[PDB]
């Protein structure tokens, strides 16, 4: 009948230049019958050590002993934990990773690809995209304020088959809340869009990968400045804590709005759709509630004629979860990709970006072979968080 | 992979008094590997023979030769058939039954119950309800306008474990569209409620089960008249073709509004939730687009703090799908039930109501032993449609 | 007094190149007094043979034996059939054709043109428009992605007296639901507009004739990309299954939105006008519920200061119905025309486009002389639907 | 085609006690081919003498020498007269009566009843209702403030077969605008409903026939007070010049609101429906724009799940146009009736109320035989308008 | 300036019967200058052990080595931790308790009560209230379903000077989400209100203390049922994850809605007020973001003419922060109180309820003298969370 039994947490630090963050939180579950599943947690409101305790509390309290088929039940338990029953970002981070592991386990038990268990091969291939990263000759410090070098990266990404590319020239996000962009921030953003569009012409779409730096006013001003270059989407124009405000940006600029990487559960995505705050949803599966929760959200997007674009600023296990969701949904737009040697070998190259696209895996579960020894051979030893928000204010 | 190859359509007609309708449309699917699934189409816009052609077409065009795992894909094909991509009540009725059979097949192939493949056993048991049917010693003509006899039935249902009962005392629905209830329609309604509430007290809920006879004005007048007897739902107050009007009713009466049986696809249920037209959804699985589609709707009701009460005015195969949906969703209210000797024997009693509740089936697929020879022995020889809207006007 | 007695269904297949689709579903009704009427059905959710049974069911069940004068009555039965009373796309497709045939009958009985029966000659002549089709010297396959050949074709349309021309360069529509355009899809749309606008100058309006390929975001991006060339309308920017979304496109682009060819009944058109989803309504009379239902819709659009543009992707019979509707309403915009030899011959040339306009017919009924012989000598033997949604995704 | 040629206006004055008003304005049209049609104008802003000049002007400018078939065209002309194109109550009151005569003419030319021309026999019998008028033995002046005597009248109406009766005990309407009812106005209204509901029980519906006397606040207070007696409708709760405000009453009281007897054209009825100001429309056909205009309005009501209750405070001719409209619309609710010997005599007893209902007429046109001699023998010699608004304030 | 230096977490467990929960999480902060401040964390998503790691992380990352005066800055840091900047229930539960200790420290440094620091003594006495707990002679298990015994408790509370009492007879809250109440749930709720209102008369207000058990529909049914007994408020009618939905209850029932004990930060309270979801806010200070955050929220409530009713289901330390908030805000309504010997002892009887009220404290800071030894002598040895959500479904 099958029962979840063992939990291991492995925090692994990607090697410099560390595209993808300071550390990835990996979970490995084992059933009483020995079926092993991998998952990944997306949480950094507190550090990895605190998260370990959180993940183990979630697992023991709501999941250990349970039949892995009972995803609804386990979600309801974690979501309701401690008389809450409302989005707990940290707890959901914990549960999402464990839940993804459950799916990897279910695919192995059923001997099918995960997407085959959740609606079938809707898509043979999935369109991918990547951030513009420094080229092996780019001054890695200048590269981040250089329209010219970004355009070079864009050109290289296109040659590799990518049909869309993301970037954020808009300046620093801070702990202070939204701020008005400096004029130089606006000019910079225009120069980037101008340079990158001129480079790739029609061959690719531009994704403005803003990080919620701005007040509604600021976002609108910046939104209209980059409008002329025909960006596919305008990501997180304002901080994730004001739904009606983001819908206000959406109405005021011609660019489609994208958001979701910092949201969790359908409870939070529902109002985003209902108000018109975004036309493109970007869950981080390691945060949002897992694959199933994300299937629910994707069905919601359908009735708003909206598309999903799964977030990735983490490791290849989370990414695999994204691919499997992407594969099973009619309204997929594209999957975010982070192509590094370390991403590739953590899973022994089992899933791969091929000329811009990702093919639906054939292997069982997530289709991964996780290199646990490599994972353990790279411990995190910093005291920072996976991601961090600047202390200093915008520079005028 | 398994491919769907064969299709058999079987129209069977319930022996009198025919609780459940004039005929049930069963589809029996078989894959190339010899696995058999049963589905049930809920479609009566035209007769069984036209529907047979519709079902045959839909199957050959969009499903035959396809991996049964690909439910998303097949739904998209059917939904879009012929450059439509909007709800087609007749095609979707055909697809719904085929899609159901697909899940029976997948359940057998995985050797698991259907609910285990769609989120797991969220519910060990499911609350049931029945309509108030005449007792053996009841004049089967007088019964339907009799508060006194309806109360005897109410009592009999309570003694049998049922914790909820439905009735409709409000007069006939006609081809004409909504009308104003005769004042005697309101009086008879209030008298039913008075009698049934008196008899059961707290042991059961009252489900006022209208058939959309009324104009908005009329529906609101009726609703306010039966509100004192505290019904749990007010079902289809008006016709299924004006969401905003139903919401109007919902805002003007204290009773929760239930609707669904005449709706199809999530594209029609979305505006129902969005506009406040109904707090309780009642999809007919043989009509909405199948089990998967209904899972998406249940997920949608979920962010409206709303619940699902699967419709049943058909045979035991559709009921079975209702119950596998029910067992899998946290936001289930109750399942419509119809206990007749024919229902029971058509599935060799494999699924049964017990003391008002239904236990999550255990066997593979839908968990049924369909008695094909018995269904074929009961051909439909009538001229009528499964249901009919009378021609005569409301009698004043 | 006279009654509807006999029905013949005749499916006819136009010769290549096939402007008008794969087949037209013609209905011929005969009264017991021997008067003959013709009509056309617009339905392709299932194939010709299935429709035959549906049409035959609809007629036998609700129309046969009935006084043709009773349009309201027969509509209520079909609309309500089998306890539905919400739009059934397949049943209404069938009914519309029978309904149009009834009008032809009525016109022949009254010895007056149909328009004279439904409000009189409001318009002496009716403004027409056409798709841009390949000129004889055009590469058939290259033409469809060539701004240059389109402008050549558009110039020929102006020469023949057309004052508006339609085209769709935006790419393929798929069963997957709305997608985001490739930048090439946008570029190409712009080049088509630039080219076609430069050729015709003020001499003709451009109608951007899109097909619901896109997501709301994608539709908005495309929309104000083509705005600089001043299209008279922006057709079906998104799929027909999300009203509120289409209104969202309408608020965001400066172009007037037209829609309706995949809609049926006033019940579906009412929320389109009410929501501001479209300023221009394009019923297909063979689908929408017939000439009468279409008059009701046209009067509805009147109180929204909106107009009607009858859709044609079918035969001269549906077209005849369109023109009689057109001649009878104040708020007529224009009438889609498909000028092929076979369109002409099937009605022995009884109605003609002349220098871009059609003159109100004088002959009784629809004013046609249908060439049954011709129709029967062109049967449809194909396996496809009149129209079809492609399975492959948009190419990126 | 035949052309409208001659106009004859005939103002006739019902004998005492004169239920139906001070005078009816009849029009008699003759075609060049000698066909005679009768209609009725409903206009009293200015007196009989000024209205003659209005009617003669409208006829000569817009309708004389036109084919009577061209109803849309003639409406467009009158509606637009003198660069207006917005509802002109006075002009439309003239055109409505002329329009009705056109339908009478058309029915005779076609040799069918008018309803057979406008959608056919949707209804075989029309449900009727009547004001509570004094019984012979009643003090004709005490009666209007006597719940007891009103109850005797209602009870007599039920014996004659009526299933709904109307009354207004709410006090006088003044030229001042809406006022707050005196507490005595409210208590008397209550005492009327109580006595009439007690007398009729379920045998008849109560139609509260207010005359827009009250401010919104006052309307709401009155409505709530009478709610307990369950009136089918609450007529003109406030003046007809603030729709948003009437919607406010409708939302604040449980009683279905009815209005329309003082509105004209679909341009004024659209906002009523659209805002939820009324659930029941009551056009006066001699004012609203004619039979065709009433048809468009009825179609509009359909998509709001609302009904039509044709107004009558005039002669038998406008009543006939009411009956033919009612016969042709699915959403009829009931027709107001005024039973006096003079009504009967003016049309030679040709259409009658029988046991509460009216059977669809059979003779051609309106099916009337108007007694011109009797009309010309009853000249209006008074100065008063058909109806008037009190000068004196409400009495507190 | 002084800097926060040391943190000490102390989990303490109230003795039986343990009103106030399973354990309280206290924090003790010391400055480099040796000043000691106490606070209380309100978090139970995860257990005491995980929360320690959370609290220690938050303190070390964001507050250690900071001037305690910088409350805005420390909040901004914690709120934003790890690129979040949206409400994190778990992290905020940690920071809230730390924040309270900061205020205790500040009050001591300034040598004034905390309220004197945050707007001053707006109120000299705070109005209090309490749950109905069992009286000694009560069967401690029969009591919770005994209207009779609850009435005895309420009556005892009135003798002690309370002017408002809270109770919840509505049934259990489950991890499943909202459910429909059983009729017995509704009848018992009614019997509770009746017996308690009868006993207290006008001497006290009834606070219906529901726990978000119900679906919207169910919430509305329950509310209407209890309305007659005139409760001052209706607490958490539904789960805290659908504001639009809670506003819907508020509009549908006459009882003022209260909520907030499960929300955090002004970012979640703003939409509540803005949508009319609640008229009375009840923040748990140990969860919402601290005393300062509660102050901003109270100011927000002011412009909505809404009040604040500080939540307490924890120890005396959070209660103290409640009292100081209450003392400083114009729109206080009442403070929840839990009177156990252990509450008293933990703070050495230093703040007390007297005759239903609490007098503004006088000693510096929180005005408490926390008994660390008593706290450290009552370790939590259980595994359960402070509160939990039932697994079992509602019993019908």
């Amino acid at each position: 009948s099958m029962k979840l039994q063992d939990l291991e947490v492995i925090v692994t630090a990607p090697p410099a230049p560390g595209w993808g963050g300071r550390y990835w939180i990996l979970v490995k579950l084992t059933t009483d019958t020995g079926i092993v599943g991998w998952g990944e947690c997306y949480a950094a409101s507190v550090g990895p050590q605190a998260m370990r305790a959180v993940i183990e509390d979630v697992f023991a309290r709501h999941m250990q002993g349970e039949n892995p088929e009972n995803i609804e039940l386990m979600y309801r338990r974690a979501y309701s934990s401690g008389f809450t029953q409302r989005p707990d970002l940290t707890v959901m981070g914990a549960f999402s990773g464990l839940e993804i592991a459950c799916w990897d386990i279910l695919g192995k038990d059923r001997d099918r690809p995960v997407y085959a268990l959740i609606g079938g091969r809707m898509n043979e291939r999935v369109r991918g995209y990547t951030y513009l990263y420094p080229l092996p000759h780019h001054d890695m410090t200048a590269f981040w304020t250089s329209p010219e070098m970004a355009a070079e990266s864009a050109l290289d990404c296109v040659a590799r088959g990518y049909t869309a590319i993301k970037f954020d020239p808009a300046g620093p996000y801070t702990m202070r809340g939204g701020h008005m962009p400096a004029m130089t921030d606006i000019s910079q953003s225009v120069a980037f869009c101008k340079a990158i569009r001129a480079a790739v012409g029609d061959k690719a779409d531009l994704l403005f990968g803003t990080h919620g730096q701005f007040t509604t006013a600021g976002a609108i001003r910046l939104g209209n400045a980059i409008a002329p270059y025909s960006p596919l989407w305008y990501e997180e124009p304002i901080p994730p804590d004001a739904v009606e405000q983001m819908a206000a940006v959406a109405r005021a600029v011609p660019i489609p709005v994208a958001t979701g990487e910092r949201l969790t559960t359908k409870a939070e995505f529902a109002p985003v759709l209902r108000s018109g705050a975004a036309a493109i949803l970007q869950p981080a599966l390691g945060r949002v509630g897992g694959i199933w929760e994300a299937k629910k959200i994707a069905a919601m997007a359908e009735v708003y004629n909206a598309q999903i674009a799964p977030h990735l600023y983490a490791g290849p296990v989370e990414w695999a979860a994204n691919i499997h969701l992407a594969a099973s949904i009619p309204n997929i737009l594209m999957c975010e990709c982070i192509e590094t040697p370390f991403h590739d070998q953590l899973i022994k190259s089992t899933i791969k970006v091929e000329d811009g696209f990702i093919t639906a895996p054939t292997a069982a579960g997530l289709g991964l072979e996780v290199d646990e020894a490599l994972a353990r051979a790279h411990p995190y030893t910093g005291n920072g968080l996976h991601l961090e928000m600047q202390e200093a204010p915008c520079d005028y």
